[PDB]
């Protein structure tokens, strides 16, 4: 007869799926939970290409984020507003100029930066004294780079942490 | 005949558990290794909520760390002492002032920071010339933020990297 | 003789477990199959992250297509415009020096650096007209805050995982 891991029903003998496992006519497979950073293909189980977002939200204890080709931002609500930790992507960094980082269309307050040559400075922590991060709120920013004078003007919306 | 994936005892045919798999009367499940960043629920396999710690320890090749609601820090022992890489959490950052970062009650020797307006500065690397990181000793710090002038005097105990 | 259903298959060798995505089936039993290049491992203790998964995470963070890593520094390179810009993290207590001749890609000196302030530690480094590619050289000087050690290193670029 059948015992551990197998079961008998009207359909005959089958493999009984437990936690992390799917059983179908396509075989016994690993089941990955959506939004927890893994994928599974015919090559096997692995990290997906956005697992790093969950990691950075954990790092900063952020509850909302944005990510596009040129910047990502991890927002923490505290006191009367929000402070976010910024990482450049694709070669870009985030401008620290007065009008260049808006949350819910509100201009930022204090920024902490890293420093380049001349007047170059890259925003790494950005705060809004009286504006909160929330899902669906707009984030409008200007990114810059060190090769050309091109400014990247992006408008995206906040997403809840995974 | 029962063949690959199955095993036979006097009690019948069962699924044989290989690496990463557990088999019980309740079925075939994924087995995750405790300290390696994954979890398994009825919803499937995923990263757990502290996998980011392993990632950051790997990033800096750190052997000890701390994490609380205000800050996390990753320590590398080298020469006669140690150097730590600092990340703010929850919107906070670490004061870089002379008496504001202690390891085992010893004041730091050197700090590298990111810079804000006026005297605002956030510690990003902190070094002690002759104090070693080890599990069970205290890290004391002053957390601050960009919205209010409130400070948090914190104390958190070092833990071995996972 | 047999009435087999989901998860099982029957061949001339008998009834066996049918392997789907993420599963391997052998005489040693049913095991998890990890995609070895995507940061996971499987041992007798179970499935977990391997010790280079952090590199995949950091390439994702910066959308980098090449990197270097040694025990003193890691760098994540993004090709854009006519050149390359890289994001820099210290390792082992070290940091990347920001002097003019201290950071070369394919033997070419950088054009711009962004840094943290101490002493200064480079966090972003850029080359106007040099591209990142696998196998080319990254030559740098690493420093630390305890001693005056000058680590002159040369390391080779690796394709992002
Ligand atoms: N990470």
């Amino acid at each position: 007869e059948a015992s551990k891991g197998l079961q008998v029903t009207a359909s005959g003998v089958s493999v009984q799926a437990g936690d992390g496992i799917s059983v179908a006519g396509t075989g016994v497979a690993v089941k990955v939970e959506a939004s927890k950073g893994l994928q599974v293909t015919s090559n096997g189980v692995g990290l997906n290409n956005t697992a790093w977002i969950k990691m950075m939200c954990g790092l900063h204890n952020a509850t909302f984020y944005v990510s596009d080709t040129y910047v990502c931002v991890f927002f923490c609500n505290h006191s009367t507003g929000c402070t976010a930790y910024v990482y450049g992507r694709g070669g870009y960094y985030l401008s620290m100029y007065k009008g260049d980082v808006k949350l819910n269309s509100v201009d930022h307050n204090e920024i902490i930066s890293m420093v380049g040559s001349g007047s170059i400075a890259a925003a790494t922590m950005v705060s809004w004294k009286s504006t909160k991060a929330a899902a669906g709120i707009s984030f409008k920013y200007l990114g810059k780079n060190l090769i050309t004078s091109t400014s990247h003007s992006g408008s995206v919306t906040l997403v809840a942490a995974p």
